[PDB]
């Protein structure tokens, strides 16, 4: 598994579960294309967006949507969403977990990136 | 000043001086439209980006080149941009800080929004 | 103002106000002696803790009272306090601003020395 | 195993490997009592610590040693060390992990509270 997404809520302590994630990829026209999506689980993660083979060289745009999730919860958040924006797999296949934890007012978003 | 922007670097402990930031203003057809940018000063602060008048509820997104900082310190970063995405609203409080903390391989973005 | 302190809240977005913070000193026989203490103003700062004559290089704890800000807004945290331990060098940067962002089960704390 | 701990470095965006974390509990003389201690594994870890039986209600601090872990990375840290300080198993008995993010200035700690 390729592309990892895990998202904590630093209000609850808890995962922050059925967060929706969209994935996008930069095409040579320069548009950002649908690349995959989903939602975390119960342990706040998601797995299985993509594969190794269709997880080629190019900028991809981790988009969560944090403001739908606090929405649910009764509270009323600053940020529309969180965008990670990085270029992957630019030194061959690379291993990518996006980890987010999220206040109604802050998100952190951190990177950890193993060679397999 | 309605929008003010801060940053902060978490290896050196320091403002992040001469960071580009980039503000768009969603449109109507839910493109982005340039609508402010400077770069940050020693203070790692950025000022005057708008103008009550100008400044209106809407969607928003401010951009932190965050690559070209870390680059020009010799240090290779995870992402190309930092990426803050908001609506400006009239109701509640109306000075907007966006704070961000900087890590190669991680950021933190904080919105202070005050009276 | 050699030592200053800046506090947030990430619920509310806003400066984190009436914040008590206490400083210590690690003493020759490694226990925490009170240095300095005060709680945080309307703008979530607290200046004027000690003067350059005071702030002599010593190991450093700087203690947030975080359980009682939550307290006092409804909410059940995790921590006792914050707790950021640090050397203070005459070397490098001399103005010490720790800043710190709380969430109820979440904080994160940055030093930013000046020049 | 009711108490974690996960420390990721965010200047390498990788685990933080070999970092000491002690563990202390507050007697009812108001002393810190050294409780458990270890070191991260390869994965950034440390489980172990601790047995249910073992982890009653009390105020633990958890002192994970940062200031060691970068001056081996040649970096000169801020911070002596973080100390995480809580209320443990005060509603009956929980597992906790303590996740902590790393830069030489800054960290973060963030908790996970579970009831098995
Ligand atoms: C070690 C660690 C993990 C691994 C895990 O939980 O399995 C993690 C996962 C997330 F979804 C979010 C944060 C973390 C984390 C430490 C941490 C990161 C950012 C902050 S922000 C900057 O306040 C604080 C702490
Ligand atoms: C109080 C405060 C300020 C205000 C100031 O210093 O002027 C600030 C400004 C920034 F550009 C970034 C962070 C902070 C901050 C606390 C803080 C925020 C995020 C993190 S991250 C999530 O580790 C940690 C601490």
């Amino acid at each position: 598994c390729p592309l990892m997404v895990k998202v904590l809520d630093a209000v609850r302590g808890s995962p922050a579960i059925n967060v929706a994630v969209h994935v996008f990829r930069k095409a040579a026209d320069d548009t950002w294309e649908p690349f995959a999506s989903g939602k975390t689980s119960e342990s706040g993660e998601l797995h299985g967006l993509t594969t190794e083979e269709e997880f080629v060289e190019g900028i991809y745009k981790v988009e969560i949507d944090t403001k739908s999730y606090w929405k649910a919860l009764g509270i009323s958040p600053f940020h529309e969403h969180a965008e990670v924006v990085f270029t992957a797999n630019d030194s061959g296949p690379r291993r990518y977990t996006i980890a987010a934890l999220l206040s109604p007012y802050s998100y952190s978003t951190t990177a950890v990136v193993t060679n397999p």
